[PDB]
């Protein structure tokens, strides 16, 4: 349906595993 789910799917993992970088698609300014 959207295959950006699968990318999503994973930051509500994150949230609860850990976090430190920045955003979960801008790691950078690339």
């Amino acid at each position: 349906m959207k295959t950006i789910l699968r990318f999503v799917a994973g930051y509500d993992i994150a949230s609860h595993k850990k976090k430190t970088g920045g955003y979960p698609w801008e790691r950078g300014k690339a």
